[PDB]
């Protein structure tokens, strides 16, 4: 099989490859989603499975209050010394003249940890990444941020060697590059091949007009010549080729000095027939948010080339290694039958404790205490997955009995505190127990089907909630029975859940699907739910 | 003396009225600013002075990451049984549909405390306060909110009995009252007088539309009868009142039996010169944010009535009772010669700490620590007093040594994390050391010196800067010599930073003027702040 | 010497190129500004002059009350029968559902007129373009309106024949072309060449993303192959171009069998240093507009070519004609000795007439009679001229006694009814007679010299007016005396006189320098300006 990307499908950016061995990860950005950074595995670059998530506690990653698209921007995750190192960035502001982060580097012998005591670098910029040098020094490259309002923000990449004896960075930044005209320069990597330095860097921004370019220096220190080509990697100009957005790479070299180039990549949705092409900033909506993709490299001349050309292709030659593929790491149908919860499932911005629920209150059911709203940066006892497929049934039962419309408990698709869609069971003063929906627009709530609620009848314990995503469009449905279900009479967007429809500085992540349970009153009612379950067409 | 109103000047919303014996204190809302709850302390209801604040620990209160305007909202202070009871309440969303926060009750025998480990309530809504019967029983009244998005969302007031025996409220919640037409009923507080029960509630919302209502009834389930001449209290009708707002009171009875009324107030600036005098909402802007006033009771056929009408007077009859003043709590120069920092200084979200600052690094300075900027919800090295008066002078001198754009210190005049101006020592590139200003206008930001930044010499250390505020204007200056003031040619519209202008869910504060420090670096430098001045003028 | 582009400078858009025998004409659009249909003319492509404007009266064009942005969209000249052909469409609505106009006819035998009555058209859609048939029949091409909310509203390309002998179209639109993925498929064209139908048209819309394609078919109704390397003309991938917005063309054909494509483009001030190049849309600003290019066509397979490549050229090789350089149509300054106005000044909406000002009341000078205000759409006393350059001066001289601040005249730079700015001679209540500056900014007015007026000593019966255009930044200066003048410490901003500024669905014109007069009284009060001046860097 050779390579078809993306490889790591729905909400997977930023990816940060590395070999050990005859084994690579990639480590992807998760921003507020809890716990952080995801790490994948493979062995031969065309499987892969999640394995891990290094940021598993609040002593490695803080986040309650964060905003959306905040938390965990760009990691790094490097292999030297007999461990591996992770940087990795907490970014508290998103919007405006700053943007406040603090980079943090922690290590690990194997990859599902323990992790070492985070230790606090820096705030200078944000893509921080750790170079080891062939000296044995380290050395830490960022973006370093520029406030003033009259310039442009990404004032080029600073360089300062990390002290592992000091555990600290020693020095003063130097700036090394300032990037090119297309600027946003950005996710910077430093690789020492060809007895020379070569600095990668992310430019252009992560939309459409996204890219990827490399320099080289003599020395570490610079100054850096431009590859002649540039960009290295860009799909700007190519508006129906079907990885868009490319850039935010990193390169390895295979045991065999084979040279592949992992790298964010958006699909968008198919824009309405007839309209414009080069729309795509209008158009073209992305629910999965950025994936990653993996396109293979040849050099020429001392350059790096993408093969098939730099708007990067979906089918790349696997390298020259033995397949192995991978247990699935979920279910279809997921039972709620083991007391761990499943890795593809994450709650916002907090562990997933005993506060937000259990799975041995009642075996055999996952337990959600309600807690707070869907518009909270704080408590939501919510857990989701993402969507990975354009086109996925996902579904849940739910045992709900709430006895005030502060309470709901059910299905939700979200993509933050101000965008989502929820049906879920609830209370009304003339209806009791009732299904309702209600939506979530950029900060404009809806209730469509505000008087024409579902009766809920006493008799039934368990309500389905089922969704149908179907490009463009999803749908819900409920049942009572568990066999016939019951579509909600509208036809919901899929494209406002995507990176390029929701407002704010941070559009960073992409949709989920989930389950919660909501309680204004404080009394924390439980839903029990039995199982969930999720199917790509 | 007579009452002269507002007796807590500058930010003092949402006052809790209390006497204990010969003692009365008034409890505030503090939102975002730490430590939380405002408590002044009076003999006579003329003379004020600040005692406390019981929120000082980040068991307390945890707000970093809390929007603006959320945190501490209105508080409840009450006396029995030997103690203080505070119930206080944490907001997390202060936008949409929901209002998610939090209820606590802490206790006190002294208004300095101790104060016992809180004790979570509920969460159903804000305006929680607890109410002592002659029964010995204690109860709690709440607001009600009701998400749903064709309705409006103040339900009206619950009432659960409080198990001081177990800790939590008994039963369910129990709607008691609706409110009139009026609405937004909030701030309820039960009182037994006349061998029955009176719910007071503030209405119409805490704009120009504010008001106070009581109402009574033979049980303390109701029905409610409402006053025949609501509201008791609002301006609303009297667009040339002196005091504006007015609502969200609390009702005290002296040792002799005279009655009182403790409610919020806005005193707006004038607005230029012929216009509409009706249009408050477009042109009446309140710097000093909801200030606290107090009324005169008489009782006429069992309801209270407001001594000079419902709008609510500026002079009013001191109780018959000895006169005592009280020292002020600070100095127009604080010259940072005392181990702590003055009771009229808080930080933002978070505790003072060595890791903001520091009176003992270098005595006879206050030193902050360059950290996260004025945007950050979390983490600024941040300290601010409030306006409490139309015309003022304050300022600072520092000394700060940056070698980057990336770091600044000086003085502010803050609002909120996007509403604020900033005139402090930075580095530019050609022009080495300099004084910068920055403004945040309603998330707009701006650098009007930009190419007119002033150098500051290597040999001047110590840069001396002041505010000038005026009413509508204010204006900011600096010295090399601390004698000779230049000031920067800019008029800056105090009215900018005010609850009337603020876009947002959340416009319950004041401004403030302060001193900062900045690092984006990281490196944590030092800002030695050899005084902070405030002047009434 | 060789085509330096663009030919016609400022705002100048939707090029109709035609040859007369030896002379070639360009027609552009004109939008608001009266008289419509700007014309010029060349015998050798590298040398142009400015010689008519058609639509000269209201019974040509009616456009009091019209939006910003809207009345005369893309003409199309064309040469067939002894005559001039000149379609063109006054556009009524410029934003929402629907794009309600109305295409015209007029014919003349020479460029200057007379123009025949105008024969109304049809509605269905803008830029709306005669063919004239081998076979001596005609037929109309214009772009068809779909206002469906859930469509792109451009729904391809209607053809119908029209009748001379009866002044209308026959039989119904029929689509013969939808355009390719990249849309706003609009400026349609066809030609007869190599024995069949090409149909060549605009894509993409008039922004950084415009373009044009050619499509070819045995027969006129289609169905029409597009050319294998489309767009022939587009600068979207080349952010670095000079010409940026390349688009809305027409093809010419020379005596000697040369082709050259004349085209609209931008040529934006540049952004600020370190900002993002891919950014145009966020800070590339063209002050000049839309402005006309040409390029020259060679053919290959069938197919034309740009050469020197897609994104268009600034130097184009000349074609093998003798050069003719032209006298200029205005003198730096223009002293209003002359009984009419020059022809480079154009009026918003409404001819020039004896409502709104004179040249013989006070010979010597223009008198402009105080009329409505700078936001008006219908009868403003206000005559302006084209920026041409990125780096003039302009100027005037005015004589005027205001008694109100509702009387004020002066100078002008102006965009739209909500996009300007003006220094002019006013009154206030203490200061009396002074000198103030009012700007208009996306529909926000606003006075930076409030209660820093300059008062006008009673002893000044002229004051004089500067503005210095300097790329970004524009400053006034006034003066009185003629010799020392004072600039106002204020840098306006250029590039917010821009299409790419400006809000609202109609963003089509360019900067204007002016001269006005507004007396909101109804006293019709006089301002008398001696002279204006424009001179160039160039």
């Amino acid at each position: 099989m050779n390579i078809q990307n993306p490889v790591l499908k729905g909400f997977n950016p930023d990816p940060s490859i590395v070999r050990a061995g005859d084994d690579y990860y990639i480590a992807t950005s998760t921003f507020e989603w809890f716990p952080g950074v995801q790490i994948h595995h493979s062995k031969d670059l065309v499987h892969w499975h999640l394995v891990a998530h290094p940021l598993s506690t609040t002593e490695f990653l803080d986040m309650k209050g964060n905003p959306d698209s905040g938390g965990i921007w760009a990691p790094d995750l490097s292999y030297a010394d007999g461990k591996f190192w992770l940087i990795y960035t907490d970014v508290k502001v998103v919007d405006g003249m700053w943007k406040d982060c603090h980079n943090y580097l922690t290590t690990a012998e194997d990859i599902k940890g323990p992790w070492s005591k985070p230790i606090l670098l820096n705030g200078a910029g944000f893509d921080a990444s750790l170079f080891h040098d062939p000296s044995g020094k380290k050395y830490l490259v960022n973006m370093y941020w520029d406030q003033r309002v009259y310039h442009h923000n990404f004032y080029g990449i600073a360089l300062q060697e990390y002290s592992v004896a000091e555990e600290k960075l020693i020095g003063k930044p130097e700036i090394i590059y300032k990037g090119t005209d297309i600027a946003y320069t950005e996710g910077p990597h430093l690789y020492y091949i060809n007895d020379m330095y070569y600095l990668m860097t992310a430019e252009g921004g992560t939309t459409y007009q996204h890219s990827e370019t490399i320099a080289r220096s003599k020395t570490i220190h610079g100054p850096y010549e431009i590859q002649p080509d540039y960009p290295l990697l860009s799909a700007w100009k190519e508006v129906h080729n079907p990885l868009q957005k490319c850039g935010h790479a990193s390169l390895v070299e295979t045991q065999n000095g084979q040279w592949y180039l992992a790298h964010l990549t958006g699909r968008p949705l198919p824009a309405p027939a007839g309209f414009p092409s080069r729309e795509r900033e209008q158009h073209a909506f992305c629910p999965l948010g950025r994936e990653t993709a993996i396109q293979k490299i040849e050099w020429q001349d001392g350059w790096p080339v993408v093969v098939g050309g730099q708007q990067g292709s979906l089918e790349v030659e696997a390298p020259d290694l033995p397949q192995q593929e991978w247990a699935p790491t979920y279910e279809e149908r997921d039972d709620f039958d083991k007391d761990t919860l499943n890795i593809n499932f994450q709650t916002l911005r907090i562990p997933f404790s005993e506060h937000l629920g259990s799975l041995t209150a009642r075996p055999g059911f996952l337990r959600l205490y309600g807690r707070e709203s869907l518009q909270s940066k704080f408590t939501q006892a919510h857990i989701a997955r993402r969507w990975q497929s354009f086109n996925f049934d996902a579904g849940t039962s739910v045992e709900f009995s709430p006895n005030s419309f502060q309470q709901m408990a059910g299905l939700t698709c979200y993509y933050n505190t101000e965008n989502w869609s929820s049906i879920h069971v609830t209370w009304n003063e003339e209806k009791g127990r009732i299904i309702d929906l209600v939506t979530a627009d950029n900060g404009t709530f809806s209730m469509p089907l505000a008087g024409a609620e579902i009766p809920i009848p006493d008799e039934v314990k368990t309500v389905h909630f089922k969704v149908s995503v179907r490009g463009r469009i999803y749908q819900y449905a409920y049942s009572f029975d568990g066999e016939t279900f019951h579509t909600l009479p509208i036809e919901l967007p899929s494209w406002k859940l995507s990176d390029d429809y929701v407002r704010g500085g941070g559009f960073f992540t992409g949709a989920f699907v989930g389950i919660n349970a909501i309680d204004i009153t404080g009394t924390a009612l439980p839903a029990d739910f039995d199982y969930f379950t999720y199917k790509e067409l």
